[PDB]
């Protein structure tokens, strides 16, 4: 029973870690979207030039 | 999708570039037409001379 308890607590905190990862990843994704949009507009300008 | 978006923006801008080309060609042609009229008149006078 005590071993079961140990594993349960560890697994729960690990799930929280996974959520930490999803958070950081999504922030990076958000920033990269704007990078992409700017690059698209830059290609448009280069076309005009 | 992103590559399609890039293509679409570029092609739109390029269409407008082609419009610029049409415009400049027309300006040049109009000037040439006035020149042609003058030359016609000069040939007439040459005959008279």
């Amino acid at each position: 029973a005590n071993r079961f308890t140990a594993n349960i607590k560890g697994l729960t905190q690990a799930s929280r870690n996974a959520n930490d990862g999803i958070s950081i990843a999504q922030t990076t994704e958000g920033a990269l979207n704007e990078i992409n949009n700017n690059l698209q507009r830059v290609r448009e300008l280069a076309v005009q030039s």
